[PDB]
């Protein structure tokens, strides 16, 4: 659910559809 929390932890492609990744 955290992905957005820097350093930014969108590794996985359900942080994908938030645009905090990008």
């Amino acid at each position: 659910r955290d992905c957005c929390t820097p350093p930014k932890k969108c590794k996985d492609r359900r942080c994908k559809p938030l645009k905090c990744c990008a």
